[PDB]
RNA sequence: UGAGGUAGUAUU
């Protein structure tokens, strides 16, 4: 695509906050100012995974030096693109016909000259800032530094992972935790970054299918009570199995693909076998292997796996498989898999600090043969940065006292504050799903009673006794219930919830409440009933005071930025795609006021895994309307944040939906053009930041402060991008949030732009924190998380597309929070 | 589902 919209160069550095010393995993890489010769590989088959890619070139490497490659060594990154030092000796155009050895593996392959890469105009860019860094130089950068780590373990993305070793981490169901780390490499001022993270995912364990069945089905013994697996059982099974390689262990090594499970045990299923004699009978597996193999099955009432092409027949027996080691899980983890993992990869920052530095220094980079072969050079050290502690602002609440919160370390509370604007719970009901022997009515009342005084004291006055309590079971029984609570009560302010933990009547509980009826809820565990705590009964209030169309407090409007003298909308954007049918989430959100406080908004159904949010220019239009109806004020400036896309996608993301918020404006009046600032923020990337000081490490995680920044050393050349750790760190590594602006027509400095998005993450109406995205981002994933619920049937993209629609009531409300 | 933070989240 010819990039239209250039993004704008950084206008200078922040130079408000506290100066911090930092110390970043991005290792400074030293590269020749030399020409680098770009060939192009093309194999048949070309389907083949990029681990055979390598083994062929590989073996082409090795055995055609004198005619070829001579005595370089080239660099391959699995597929088209092939690097080397020096110019191989060929007019254009070669094709070979090789034989690699595993049956016989032929493969024709053919190369031929595509480019010149120079490393010299990279180097030009990094140290001027007056060209547009060249990619495809640094793509070749890339693919030589990771060429060895290619061919020695086996790359997930752009890491690199290895079967344990001296560590074993299950998480049940034939699941396990492999460790490995992150690899890439980006443009800096002055040189190039190595950016290195350590890092773990989770990996099917290589062990026998039938005890891979054991874990997923959650069988003690297989041997104990054999009987044949019941429906419910195997459709469990094959659910999990279902596209994973198996390996046979009857011929002494073949590996198949599981496409299915059968229904009929191995002594029953049946498929067409041609005999000596010509006729073809249906014989059963179990006499199958036992005729071929002379191999008795041990369990012939258990299910076969179906493998290959599922228009024919070849079966399996379970006993006779291996799941094949080194395959990553890309499905979903149970809640109790997540718990294990991230127990088992948890990491202080001190910790991961010092694991990137072993593994630097372990790895010898600079022994690389191939990394010596381009004469890259790679700094042993992290990068030291000097980081700046933005100031926090403060809060503004209400009540008679009017009271001020002053953050503290990325914190306060509401002790002695009232909310800005405080609703007064006049109307309300109490619906508990939580059994009666669970939860008692005395447990019901002294929990309304502690919730109605911690109200009080945060300026949201329950008055009375709930309208209405009862007992319900199940979640067919919400909607008649809500409707008669619709139907009974007038004025009815709020439901209060009661679940018996993870449960299908919280999806319920939202469809009826969000998009059907159009009533305010709000769900509380029957733990949290039981156990009563001020700490989280203040926490429930931040929630209903807002659902009820309060406000909890404001920034502090004189210590904004100079862009709220003017109409200003903020807005946030996400996208959720479904986990390994279902259709992906687009949610963008509003801001409704000058404060800025309220949010509403808009959610869309799209085709699965499409980044692009389709249906932008209409979204926008929504909260625009619905802006000037809440302010009676046209907005002259838009500030857009977008949640994290891959950057490979990145320009084509901007590109449309720049447009789409354009167009929206356009279609509206046709000489609107408001100011358009867009941001996009991305937690998902392998940045580090770490205290150079020892001692100004915090809490048992020792993380870095909230507020800190950076917008140097280890930043785009010239383009406008910082990272800001908005947050306290208190689990594991912080990950700082990065920021990348990639329009804005509003003319901000570093500064300004650096503490608005600070301030925003001081605007989150569900804690007293500061959180780590702005609240409009962070709102934008509540209400595509909230979708999923919706979504949930106990069919055609229409059907779909209604069941996210809110209803009219709860159109102009915060639902979401 | 009080809440934030965090590992990960493409032959038979």
């Amino acid at each position: 695509l010819q990039q239209v919209f250039q993004a704008p160069r950084r206008p200078g550095i922040g130079t408000v906050g506290k100066p911090i010393k930092l110390l970043a995993n991005y290792f400074e890489v030293d590269i020749p100012k030399i020409d680098v010769y770009h060939y192009e590989v093309d194999i048949k088959p070309d389907k083949c995974p990029r681990r055979v890619n390598r083994e062929v070139v590989e073996y082409m490497v090795q055995h055609f030096k004198p005619q070829i490659f001579g005595d370089r060594k080239p660099v391959y990154d699995g597929k088209k693109n092939i690097y080397t030092v020096t110019a191989l000796p060929i007019g254009n155009e070669r094709v070979d016909f090789e034989v690699t050895i595993p049956k016989d593996r032929i493969f024709k392959v053919s190369i031929k000259w595509l480019a010149i890469v120079s490393w010299r105009m990279l180097h030009e860019a990094l140290v001027s800032g007056q060209i547009p860094v060249p990619l495809e130089s640094v793509q070749a950068l890339d693919v030589a530094m990771r060429h060895l780590a290619s061919m020695r373990y086996t790359p997930v993305g752009r890491s690199f992972f290895s079967p344990p070793e001296g560590y074993y981490h299950p998480l049940g169901g034939g699941r396990e935790v492999w460790f490995g780390f992150h690899q890439s490499v980006r443009p800096a001022m002055w040189k190039m970054m190595l950016n290195i993270d350590v890092s773990a995912t989770a990996f099917y364990k290589a062990q026998p299918v039938i005890e891979f069945m054991c874990e997923v089905l959650d069988i003690r013994n297989i041997d104990e009570q054999p009987k044949p697996l019941t429906d419910s059982q195997r459709v469990r099974f094959t659910k999990e199995i279902k596209g994973l390689k198996v390996e046979v262990t009857h011929c002494g090594k073949r590996k198949y693909r599981v496409c299915n499970v059968t229904r009929r045990p191995a002594s029953h299923q049946t498929f067409p076998l041609q005999l000596e004699s010509g006729q073809t009978v249906e014989c059963t597996v179990a006499q199958y292997f036992k005729q071929k193999y002379n191999l008795q099955l041990k369990y012939p009432h258990l299910p076969c796996l179906q493998v290959g092409q599922e228009q024919k027949h070849t079966y399996l027996p379970l006993e006779v498989c291996n799941i094949v080691a080194g395959q990553r899980c890309i499905k979903k983890l149970t809640d109790n898999q997540t718990s294990t993992m991230i127990k088992a990869t948890a990491r202080s920052a001190p910790d991961r600090q010092e694991e990137i530095s072993r593994l630097m220094k372990n790895a010898s980079y600079n022994l690389d043969p191939y990394i010596q072969e381009f004469g890259i050079k790679v700094k042993d050290d992290m990068t030291e940065v000097t980081g700046r502690v933005l100031p926090a602002p403060i809060l503004q609440y209400g009540g008679r006292n009017r009271a001020i919160a002053t953050p503290n370390q990325g914190v306060w509370d509401m002790r002695g504050k009232q909310f800005y604007n405080g609703i007064e719970i006049k109307v309300w009901a109490i619906a508990c799903f939580a059994p009666q022997k669970q939860c008692r009515e005395e447990v019901l009342k002294n929990f309304t009673d502690q919730l109605r005084k911690i109200s009080k004291d945060a300026g949201m006055p329950i008055q009375g006794q709930p309208c209405f309590c009862k007992y319900a079971q199940g979640a067919d029984s919400v909607e008649p219930m809500f409707r008669h609570l619709k139907n009974t009560y007038s004025g009815l302010q709020l439901i209060i919830v009661i679940l018996p933990g993870k449960t299908p009547v919280y999806a319920e509980v939202k469809r009826v409440g969000d998009t059907l009826l159009g009533m305010a809820t709000q769900c509380v565990q029957v733990k949290n009933v039981v156990k009563t705590s001020p700490q989280t009964l203040s926490n429930l209030c931040l929630k209903i005071n807002v659902k009820l169309g309060g406000i909890n407090n404001i920034l502090v409007p004189h210590q904004r930025s100079a862009v709220f003298q003017q109409p200003v909308i903020f807005l946030g954007a996400d996208v959720t795609h479904p986990p390994a049918k279902k259709p992906s989430i687009t949610a963008v959100v509003g801001s409704m006021d000058a404060h800025p406080s309220r949010y509403c908004a808009t959610v869309r159904v799209q085709r699965p895994r499409q980044e692009i949010i389709e249906d932008l220019s209409y979204m926008v239009r929504e909260l625009l309307i619905q802006f000037y109806k809440s302010t009676r004020f046209k907005p002259t400036r838009i500030i857009f944040y977008r949640d994290g896309v891959p950057e490979g996608q990145l320009p084509q993301i901007l590109h449309y939906e720049l447009l789409a918020i354009r167009d929206a404006c356009i279609k509206l009046e046709k000489d609107y053009q408001p100011g358009i600032t867009y941001i996009v923020v991305q937690k998902r990337h392998h940045t580090r930041l770490f205290c150079a000081d020892k001692n100004e490490r915090i809490g048992k995680s020792g993380n870095i402060p909230a507020g800190t920044t950076v917008d140097t050393n280890i930043t785009h050349p010239f383009e406008f991008d910082f990272y800001l750790c908005s947050h306290a760190g208190i689990q594991g590594t912080s990950r700082p949030s990065h920021y990348y602006v990639l329009w804005d027509d509003n003319r901000f400095t570093a500064d300004e732009l650096q503490i608005l998005t600070y301030q925003l993450c001081h605007t989150y109406v569900r804690c007293t924190r500061s959180v780590s995205i702005p609240a409009p981002a962070y709102y934008a994933r509540l209400v595509a998380f909230r979708a999923r619920y919706h979504l949930v049937d106990k069919r055609d993209p229409q059907a779909l597309a209604k069941a996210v629609q809110v209803h009219q009531d709860t159109l102009r409300t915060m639902y979401f929070a």
